């Protein structure tokens, strides 16, 4: 009976395995209740009681904070993948289950269009009746987000920006962001508590859920790579440094808040998934323009490693 | 989904009761609800569209006021719900036309849809009748929101065509502009190309105390001024006079971004709900400048307007 | 009569108590008619078949076939889910089975289940349920392993009484002398004790593709000469004749351990669970030998067997 | 709500251990209270979620558990710091599972014994079972006599358990089960696993022994096992001082299970047992090479290398 390294092993194991309390465990070796409880704190910074997580798809809660950090997040959800479920499908559920934790009685929530965050509102009905949260879309497009609103009790405040998402010209454009009814809508999102969109990445070509959908061109998808765009939120294009990119057109024809406007709203919600997207999402970051974010562990850890 | 569905419910507890004929007691003891949550949800499946109250008979309607109606004016299909100490006297025209569009509508169409009240209360009676025959919805005229109230429901899986426009321009060039950007050009055609279309009547008689001037399409001064230069009512926001012709003079009409009256007319079948027997004058008008090819209303307006 | 016909009479009633939802009583202080004066008439209306009720759901067929499923063949119990866009059918068939289950089972009885995925799929879709109520659950069979799929949850604490032999004796006397072997011959007793049974169907047709023949549990020729004989599906592991009776002249049915068809009648309610348009025949002989008095299942199934 | 049990153990280990935060300080986060918060923590503890290894030699006992490893020639050996009671049976869980999780390596077989010594040892290694997907196949019959261990694993573990009951009336019903081939294929599964664990029964401890008291054997049967040399049991095998099993042994051939020669071919067997009685059976055991690796107590440890 001796040895200090060998008293940190013995009251360890009383503690933690066989379950004591700091003084239950004086009273079995030489020891003062001051005595153990000191080399207790000793075990754990010399390293010798040491604790691990033993769950098969924790290793999200160890990217999670790694991104928490390195990009100083006020939230961030890293749901794992599993077998299937198709991830795109589940970055929703993990989402609108943290929308769930920000969003307080009666709050304003912006929102973003695009089938990621299009889910998030679906899986996000209920939560929104119940505590009666008010809606107001980002931008125009109104049918680009019925996919969305399709459910909500039919009784909720929903402000919709009556226009399109993008004008003919970068003129139509101005002209209708100041036609009171649209300038209105444009106010009452600017003033949201919490908004939630999604990330789209430039890589994607003729892939992208931006070109699909018919926004935008191909060529004039590669002019905006071209001009060093990595990635894109509402339809303004940014570059690896996170800035705006200044020589794109689409970003003067598009009815909608500005990104600058969005930094206004407090806790901006952001949800991406897809390892093509890691570095559009990184840029993301180093722009502010999303304070929180939700993507799974593969994306995840793209983003951390590059 | 999760569970047990609350469409299901509907249409289960709605076989229970009128097909197999049970007591909305002897319901209750058969899924997990009570005597009073039963009653709620047959409530709503009647509201909602999914229980329909077919009434095999001559009947049905007011046949009087109906046929002279039908032959007046010349009216493809006409209603006249039964009238009824006041209860609003327009809901009610709601499940009527709704009730109407069930016997005109054939799977898988198109159907044209105008704003207010009337029409709205209308897709909101018509929501089961939507889902299941998989009906296509398009806007007659922009405004979005305005229209939110009527498409609330539908099963968040039905075609909803919206022109991303707002009902009315501040210029009568913007709107001119707006009416040429794709997108919006697009949906107006869809629309002028449906198969039955919904609109309710506006009257400018009603002035102010109507839910017309109130949803601020349109000023004190403004109706007025329509009123002077001829005008008794209105259909998507295009006011007519007594002979049921178009009023040129008016500035409203060129700064709204929607469907034009004369394109309106392209469409097969037109029906026109409106009540309220200060509208008489005004739905007569919108029969004789053939807007309409089909009306349905109450007992009391039909009366007036068979009167003068 | 007084002021109209009969005919127009039953026309307003109707509507102003379906549509316009009135009492019975207020519809009275309408017209010239008596509290019951317009009980009479209504049901009158119904009677006749002048207001006709229709139900639109699309997905409302299936209460088409379970009423003339239910009735048909005398079911304590039914249920016929749809199937719409995919959602895998077969996996649907366990969620609707389970929740009827639920409106079945009453706190702390005890459940005998068969094998088999359809059965499987069930017991996962359940565990919950289980749980809470803490249903007590007993194995209609031996096999143990071709058991862990389902209660592989169950909350590592609720009772799970499990037959200790194999499904399949080598010979007719080893399986004899297993039935008998106390540990065996008591879980037996606790089965045909149960309050609530579900166990799957199976159909001869299936050749090699089969939910019994890929198990192993069955050989390829053993199933061509089952069928020879006569069977057309089976439950448990027995096969029967599509009059729903058992089939004599089978070998397997002696190397079976576990309950025998006689004794799982004992059982008040025995759900059956099962789908397929292959299994019409078979599902079909299982109701007419009374083997389950409940049965869930899809549309096209419903459709199949109602058909020939 | 959301989160799933499993995962809202993980989520307050993470913010306990790593970030380091208070019982109390996590409940404000989480909607949980105070003791919902202790309980989702001890949860984890006990269900293997959360391990606490101890980079140090001086784990166990050395003293005695070093003269245990070179008097007996074992593989592995491990002695937790024996303690005031507090049943000395469900700590040995803790260490014998901890001990496992140091020689499993991931997706390999395990076969496991009957017993509330590895029945613990099961509950306590959960987690380790889930995320290293290591697979699972019973050493005897019984069945039910292995649901509360087998009773978690989060319903996505391969577990091959034998269809039959752990003893036959007759010891011909035995020999004819054994031959059954859904019987015979599980024991050759178990015949073949990469690491066992079982625990040890001692002759010594009669009556007041859950051996006895499984009912698979009666009071008459205890003792005339003794009189003819046995000293302890494994998987319901008795053997003698010298390790060696006994044949005049009726139950012997009435037991659907594997056999202890055929277990020696089980390249890591580890065995747990606890009380100062079954140190003679203990030592037996591994005298028959039954086990290659011990797992117990200090008490138990002393009374061995003692007499």
């Amino acid at each position: 009976g001796m040895c200090e390294e060998e008293q940190v092993a013995r009251i360890a194991w009383f503690y933690y395995h066989d379950g004591l309390t700091q003084s239950e465990i004086s009273d079995r070796l030489g020891l003062t209740r001051l005595k153990v409880s000191r080399l207790l704190e000793k075990g754990h910074q010399s390293g010798i009681i040491r604790v691990q997580i033993n769950s098969r798809f924790e290793g999200c809660l160890e990217y999670e904070t790694q991104l928490r950090r390195q990009f100083s997040l006020q939230h961030v959800r890293v749901i794992p993948g599993l077998a299937d479920a198709d991830v795109g499908g589940r970055l929703g559920i993990g989402a609108a289950h943290m929308l769930m934790s920000l969003l307080q009685p009666q709050q304003m929530l912006a929102i973003g269009f695009g089938e990621a965050t299009m889910n998030t509102l679906q899986r996000l009905s209920g939560f929104i009746s119940s505590q009666q949260i008010r809606l107001v879309t980002l931008s125009g497009g109104v049918g680009s987000y019925m996919t969305g609103i399709g459910q909500l009790n039919a009784a909720c405040s929903v402000n919709i920006i009556p226009a399109p998402l993008r004008a003919s010209s970068a003129d139509i454009a101005r002209t209708l962001k100041n036609e009171n009814c649209v300038k209105d809508v444009l106010l009452a999102a600017q003033a949201a508590d919490v908004a939630i969109v999604g990330i789209g990445a430039v890589s994607q070509q003729d892939d992208a859920t931006i070109i699909r959908s018919g926004y935008i061109s191909q060529g004039e998808q590669l002019m905006i790579g071209r001009k060093g765009a990595v990635g894109d939120i509402l339809g303004y294009f940014f570059d690896a440094k996170g800035d705006v990119v200044t020589n794109i057109k689409i970003h003067n024809e598009l009815i909608g808040l500005p990104l600058s406007a969005l930094k206004t709203i407090p806790v901006r919600v952001g949800v991406a998934g897809g390892e093509n997207k890691a570095e559009a999402i990184a840029a993301a970051m180093k722009g502010g323009y999303i304070n929180a974010l939700v993507t799974d562990q593969d994306t995840a850890a793209a983003i951390l490693r590059s």
